[PDB]
């Protein structure tokens, strides 16, 4: 674990991470996909090898010894509020057993569905909300990696608030 398990956010490319191991924003049948799914694919390709997973899950490739643990969030246009709500906050607590089992003290990670998955809706809250939810009982140091300059301010203050 982490000495002193934190959470922190930067607003740069996931693919340029500096923790163990990265958190995919994947689709089900493991395709290269749009946004962070295309980068992580540009970076990692080997790791796409058997990655397809259902809703709701991950499923970790290693790419040589770095791993992706590609997580299938919803997409909120096919899902309900309710049901999307219920696989988001299933797919975290998979990358938190999966985040467990690698025994890695720090992991990388986007915010699911709130991109093309997002259903034209600002899901900032409701994913970090979960993430936390399922990342608070790891003692791994989690970096959450944004695009967007208010993103980053608004990730930031739930982060520090909650310290
Ligand atoms: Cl891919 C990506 C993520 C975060 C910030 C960026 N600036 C230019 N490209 C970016
Ligand atoms: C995070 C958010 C959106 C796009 C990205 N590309 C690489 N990392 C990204
Ligand atoms: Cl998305």
């Amino acid at each position: 674990g982490a000495m002193a398990p934190s959470y922190r956010v930067k607003r740069m490319d996931i693919a340029k991470n500096d923790e163990e191991c990265v958190v995919n924003a994947a689709n089900p049948r493991g395709l290269p996909g749009d946004g962070v799914c295309k980068a992580v694919y540009k970076k990692w390709p080997e790791s796409f090898k058997n990655s397809a997973t259902p809703v709701g899950t991950a499923k970790t490739v290693m790419c040589g010894t770095y791993p992706v643990i590609h997580a299938v969030g919803p997409n909120f246009s096919n899902y309900t509020e309710s049901e999307g709500d219920r696989e988001l906050a299933a797919a975290y607590r998979e990358v938190a057993k999966e985040v467990t089992r690698l025994g890695v003290n720090s992991v990388a990670i986007p915010l699911l569905s709130t991109g093309v998955y997002s259903g034209g809706k600002d899901r900032l809250t409701q994913s970090l909300n979960h993430l936390f939810t399922a990342m608070d009982s790891t003692d791994a140091d989690v970096v959450i990696y944004c695009r967007d300059k208010e993103w980053e301010k608004k990730i930031s203050e739930a982060i520090q608030m909650r310290t």
